[PDB]
């Protein structure tokens, strides 16, 4: 019925997509929504900072950090007097549902509240309102939180809007600042943000490769000291021109001691005398411009929030609005508050492992990987078989394969694996392009963008007999590829040729890179947030022209071959007007009435437009044809330019979510490897190791073919299809 | 004969573009050249820190910050037994040429050296060398520098290699850090780098519009705590949510103590009580990727020193190259070191406009127009005329045209007059869309893309009546007129239009401002530096993309219209192996030339291509045509891609050069205005106000036009044109 | 043209299962003849499919018709009498004009006078006699 938003707490980047998305579908909902400025300051005051919203006012929002209606820090909101003093000013103005967009403390804070919403019997107990008031406006007090927050700190939730955003400022800098170890090999010890939370400390660490990391939830045991130093003349001695160290604000010791980053500096100048400085990055990580993912995932939970208010009833717990494994679920507010306390409980009272656990299974994957590929074991340590386990890229680059093969290599050796790196694809497979590959030769990848061994789509179904030969020649006991459709299709091939070529009868996994994601077997591929970074940064760039000419139109054309999965997140993330993809067909009666949306649109003071087409989502309905059409109809109204972007998409460097998603999934991979051969051939042990849903699965290519649509390339469910309502609501 | 080339120093991006353009032209001149790893200790040292360079070995090496070959600060070389080590290592290899890429102490260093050859006789009086060899290889020897430093610290130079790249740190820090304050409404001092030297400082202040700056030539003199103090409660009056304080590292009083960005914050939280943080950047301003000036610069000095070098003779003083005025000149070494010190001397004594005036007049320009536009003299003591002055924005969007705009109407408020902003250029004036602007709405400009004013290319030709009215209804005493080629065309027609209507018989000044740089009268243009950068930076991700397999070329097309300045530029920062234009016409043979070099080029390492084509270079040879030549004749050899970058090479934000340019000139054209206005109509009084060769200067639009293509929208005399035979040399 | 398009899906309804479109090659800037090939392509999709030609330059000819041969040879012969007999009476506006066909009969205009019954723009008249036909196509179809 009425429906007020508020921004409370340190600030994130996407926290305007989700006002944005809660405004919009407020109102697509039929209802009234109030912005409440200057977040619980703005509800405490009263008066004019609580103002009824616009289709308009949320416009120009969406690719901007921070809060376009405030955060306040709010002494008062931690008191009854001023508890009692919010109450009255919602009440004057019938709000009884609120959407709060903060973190720990604001969602406290709002808990609290909802518990205390008796207050009203104050309220009437004083002048301040009607008694009978104090039964229609009673505990129909409907609370809704989002946790916006760049630390990951809220329990419930396995992400938080600004997360994504503040690492790739962190990344931003650190890559910069690498450059700038080679000016002497200089050791940056960079201090980033994480009060009481390790996550983005961690995070950055895994996505830089970062020599030494601290966290608060794991500290690192007595010792340390030592065991780093010997790290970081281990380094010189690999010839590494440079170290960098990633310490959280609230790093500890096993006793709860401050390790501070002016304290490691003084022993790695002390220990080992490297020419050492320290960058506090400070509140640049709470800035800068919303990545894809932040910019979707708010606009995800913005809508799911006012679903989740109009459904409440005065039965239904505060609940927090949450992605769990990529579905939008329902948490009770109270519990996930206590749990996010229990946390720091744990911390407090030297329980390390079980601040961890609590921490979510997601956080304990990250810290485990990163010390396996951070801390390498002496040969002596590190036993095992005489398995040899070779590495290819196939398909076209994607960034994160570098990543990728870092990892699997690292996690080979370290389970005493001796590792092969295959150049070129099948190609360089057929002719034996392989050779022996270590720990260092891997070291400084994880940010490289492209393919570094090289990569070809050519399959591999014509050069059995010679692939075949380069197996037996170089006694390769199993295979890991990273690569998109033609790697899934060469397994396919492989799968086949066992029975005439004894060679291919060992283990073959693959996990998926590529920008397009239309990798069957998986919902997310390495590459494509990485794209869509690109693709948003570019309608970002086309709408602001738009905007200073104005009544213009941009039909703009994207990649994916008949995947539209760039195109339509990419139209989300850029608040399109309209994406055309394959998968959904659209007939000149789908485009005339997005043609006359775009009029009426030019009424209004948002006198821009911006469509997006899938490169082959129909084979008339050219980019041009579109252009043609739109320009024509509008004419005494806007006018068009047609762009295509072309492979300049896919970017430069992997953005940080493919670095880490490279990382995590290879090393998934080569885990499965060595469990495989540790047991010494049918259709389980060549297979997809994919995200699907909530969980990684390794999953037959022989189950695959009947799950994948192979003329257009393209899986045949495509579980981003489910959002295709949003585009037009949140336009 | 043979020239070495080293890096010593605090290093600076844009030093790789440098040691790339020496080896590249000392090679192409027919000279041998050798790197000298690790500054001046690599001499020291000598053996394989002195390695021949081919071709090969600059490449993939432009477009990163830092030195692919060291520095090392350099004790041994402040000793002579140190200098008569590395003196020899010289002559071991015949290297009597050397290129020194450094800043104040790497020069002195240089000097020094220079002065001491024939410490020779030394060398010969002991076993060292040949007694004959004395006299093969004496005082012949040639020294050069270049001037690699953020702090643009020498004085000779105009500007230096790696200040435009920092000033892209700072700024890119500064916009992200905006976003957080807006939320919570804080105060943000920010420290930057200038360790003695206030241009870093100034630029970023001006480009980001900052509300105080600290500079250590220009110190605040008493009484600024509360002068400060009132701006900024007067900016919570005026509503602002932030605001954003600059201090130099090296800030002082006017008794030379230190004022520290901690000591300001106590200041403001004291007195005020605003929620205030501190950021120091550090080494990231170092860091980073180098701009395409820097690239563009560096590439440039790195050719003059080659020249420099072999035009020397035993008579020539060693020089320092630099680009004053956009012409690359030598300056005596000796001279411009003592200059340098002699400012240092200057803040020393307490003699500080002394130090502002040994700066240089651009110093001292950036600080006066700074001032201008951030302190506003209450309106009881600007008095003045009663005179209506217009701003307008005329041609498509281009970065820089916003700054630009609230640079006139601050100039013309703090002039006394009354601001008349236009929108949507002749459009919104022949329609009346005008309305008065005043000081605080044009506040946080500064650095937004795009126009806000908005843009129309439409001439004012056939609505001459109607324009005519307005200024008749709004009693229109001048106008500026920020935009391209329709500006211009737009002045031609209302000069023409005079003599039939009384109210264009007014001032009326045009800066230029489009990415196309095709406006007669200036050698630059707001917008276009953006476009570079947007140009430079999508390359720079598109070579990052692809890699282990290679043999690709990429045709990329470029905006311009048919001035091509963007594709030439953009190919020379971008190391393109082609740019085609229309100033310089090109047959099939010429494009089977440049296929079959490709060819070649793909039988050595570097196997990849970048070909630019200005988007109107040729009716019938088009991108398409390019692509698919080239595509067709590397059959064999490579392959091929297209891009269109399109819109986006407008802009997001605009880059620091377009900003500052767009406001120092602006403020420069309203005070022609004002002084105009107060002789109070001829040629004169039309004009456009732009960028030729050393200075600024407003040329009458009636001797425009004999300079002017009106047929293909560029200029006849080009300056950038002199620059062709560079870009075929350095690739 | 979705209303065309709509009429030919129904036309396939009836024994007459062809289609015959026809578009002026300067009709319309951005509905090309490629616009107008995709329109219909893809609307009769689950009934009729479409071809794409352009006549081009055979639409000049091999050989006049007779009715070009007569008529050319008619009208030049008329133009040259004209010449003759304003020769044989030996300059203003009557002397500089179109020998063309008017409705019934042949007249001689001066291009003074053709100036505001022509649309330079688009260089065609202003006053089409054909227009008027324009209801027979879609009666006769
Ligand atoms: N009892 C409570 N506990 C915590 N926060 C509360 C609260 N009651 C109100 N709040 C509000 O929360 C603000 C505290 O800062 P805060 O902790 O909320 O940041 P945040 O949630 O956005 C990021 P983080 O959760 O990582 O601290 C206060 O200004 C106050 O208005
Ligand atoms: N008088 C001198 N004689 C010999 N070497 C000298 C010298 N002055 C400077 N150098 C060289 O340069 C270094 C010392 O000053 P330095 O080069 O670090 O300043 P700089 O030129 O890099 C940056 P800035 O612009 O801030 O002064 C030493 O490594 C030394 O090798």
């Amino acid at each position: 019925s009425a429906i007020g938003v508020l921004t409370s707490g340190g600030d994130a980047q996407g926290m305007n997509a989700a006002v944005r998305a809660v405004v919009r579908m407020g109102i697509y909902v039929g209802a009234k929504v109030y912005f409440i400025y200057e977040g619980y300051q703005g509800m405490v005051d009263g008066g004019s900072n609580i103002a009824e919203a616009d289709w308009e006012s949320v416009s120009s929002i969406l690719q901007v950090g921070g809060t376009i209606i405030g955060s306040a820090r709010c002494q008062a909101f931690r008191t009854r007097e001023g508890r009692l003093k919010a109450a009255c000013n919602l009440l004057q103005r019938g709000i009884t549902n609120l959407c709060v967009i903060g973190g720990d403390g604001s969602l406290t804070g709002a808990n609290l509240f909802r518990k205390e919403w008796s207050g009203l019997l104050e309220e009437l107990a004083r002048n301040g309102q009607i008694d009978k008031e104090a039964v229609q406006k009673y505990a129909y007090l409907n609370v809704v939180g989002m946790v916006g927050s760049i630390d990951n700190d809220f329990c419930g939730t396995d992400m938080t809007i600004g997360t994504d955003s503040a690492l790739h400022r962190i990344i931003e800098v650190v890559d910069a600042i690498m450059t700038t170890a080679q000016s002497h090999q200089r050791t940056f010890v960079l201090e980033v943000m994480g009060r009481h939370c390790g996550y983005l400390a961690l995070v950055s660490a895994l996505a830089c490769g970062a020599d030494w990391v601290f966290l608060p939830e794991s500290p690192p045991e007595e010792g340390w000291e030592e065991q780093m130093c010997v790290k970081l003349s281990e380094n010189r001695a690999r010839k590494k021109r440079l170290n960098i160290i990633i310490v959280a604000e609230g790093a500890i010791d096993t006793q709860n001691k401050p390790i501070t980053s002016e304290k490691i500096k003084e022993l790695v100048v002390t220990q080992l005398g490297y020419d050492t400085r320290v960058t506090i990055l400070g509140h640049v990580q709470r800035g800068g411009t919303p990545s894809a993912f932040d910019r979707i995932l708010a606009s995800r939970m913005g809508v799911e929030a006012v679903i989740a208010l109009l459904e409440a009833t005065p039965d239904t717990p505060a609940c927090v609005v949450s992605l769990n494994g990529n579905h939008a679920v329902r948490l009770p507010l109270m519990e996930c508050v206590q749990m996010t306390q229990d946390v720091q409980k744990a911390m407090d009272e030297r329980r390390f492992q079980d601040a961890v656990r609590l921490r979510g299974r997601s956080f304990a994957g990250n810290l485990n990987t990163y010390k396996r590929l951070a801390i390498k074991l002496p040969d002596d340590q590190i036993p095992k078989t005489n398995c040899n386990v070779a590495v290819i890229n196939v398909g076209a680059p994607a960034a994160g394969m570098n990543a990728a093969v870092r990892s699997a290599v690292r996690v080979g050796i370290a389970d005493g694996h001796r590792m092969l790196a295959i150049y070129d694809g099948f190609d360089g497979f057929a002719k034996g392009q392989i050779k022996e590959i270590g720990w260092t030769d891997v070291g400084g990848w994880t940010g490289q963008g492209g393919s570094i061994l090289g990569t070809k789509r050519v399959l591999p179904g014509k050069y059995l007999e010679e692939i075949a030969t380069q197996m037996r020649t170089h006694s390769i006991n199993a295979l890991l590829i990273i690569g998109g459709f033609e790697a899934y299709l060469g397994l396919l091939e492989l799968s086949a040729a066992r029975e005439k070529h004894e060679e291919f009868c060992v283990p073959m996994v693959m996990v998926p890179a590529t920008v397009s994601n239309n990798v069957p077997g998986s919902d997310f591929s390495i590459g494509a947030d990485t794209a869509l970074n690109t693709i948003t940064d570019t309608c970002d760039r086309i709408k602001q022209s738009a905007s200073g000419t104005k009544r213009r139109v941009f039909i703009i054309e994207t990649m994916g071959g008949y995947c539209g999965y760039l195109a339509n997140m990419g139209g989300l993330a850029a608040g399109a007007d309209a994406a055309y993809i394959f998968e959904e067909p659209f007939d000149i009666r789908d485009l005339q009435s997005n043609v006359e949306h775009l009029t009426e649109k030019m009424k209004t003071t948002i006198q821009r437009g911006l469509v997006l087409r899938n490169e082959s989502c129909s084979e008339n309905y050219t980019t041009d044809f579109i252009y043609q059409l739109y320009s024509e109809e509008g004419k005494g109204v806007f006018d068009c330019r047609k762009n295509v972007l072309g492979h300049m998409q896919q970017g430069g460097a992997p953005s940080p979510f493919d670095r880490n998603f490279g990382t995590k999934i290879s090393a998934r991979a080569m885990e499965w490897i060595t469990a495989k051969l540790k047991e010494a051939t049918t259709d389980d042990s060549i297979c997809v190791l994919g995200i699907s849903k909530r969980n990684v699965i390794f999953q037959p290519v022989a189950e695959l073919k009947k799950q994948t649509d192979f003329e257009h390339r393209i899986p045949k469910e495509q579980w981003w299809l489910k959002l295709r309502p949003l585009m037009k609501i949140l336009a």
